[PDB]
């Protein structure tokens, strides 16, 4: 369905961030 | 449908979210 | 339609939340 | 509507979230 | 109903990550 | 029903990343 | 269901974004 798409696209996004936020961890103890 | 556009766009948003991050794990190593 | 008028509203405070977070990166560098 | 109403409710919390990180773009700086 | 009360206490935890970010900028100052 | 149970989930780890928020912001001072 | 199913994948992202900022915390204290 289009709206659980959707919803599955929004969880990559935040697949996306959390990838982003542990790079973020990793430069600071650098 | 007008509701899995506006989740998409959500979606949309968080992918901006995320990018921005990377930008800042870039930032904080130099 | 209400509920997705909702939605754009969430999908509009995230793009805030962007630009803040660009801000907040911008400031860092 | 309840759900409508709860949506825009994430929404204003989320648009607080971009507020605050506007602020920690300025204090980073 | 169940769905709406869900989603008033995503926004609830969401007002509660806001929170923690004007003390992250409060820190930083 | 499960949609309200998985938007409980949703609400639960926002509350997970908001107590990690709080640690940030302990680490900074 | 397929949304409540995308629902669960939405609450599975942020945990790892909590993660990710648990590690973040831990960075910033050493």
């Amino acid at each position: 369905g289009e709206i659980a798409k959707a919803l599955r696209e929004i969880a990559k996004a935040l697949r996306e961030c959390a990838w982003a936020h542990r790079e973020e961890a990793k430069a600071l103890r650098g």
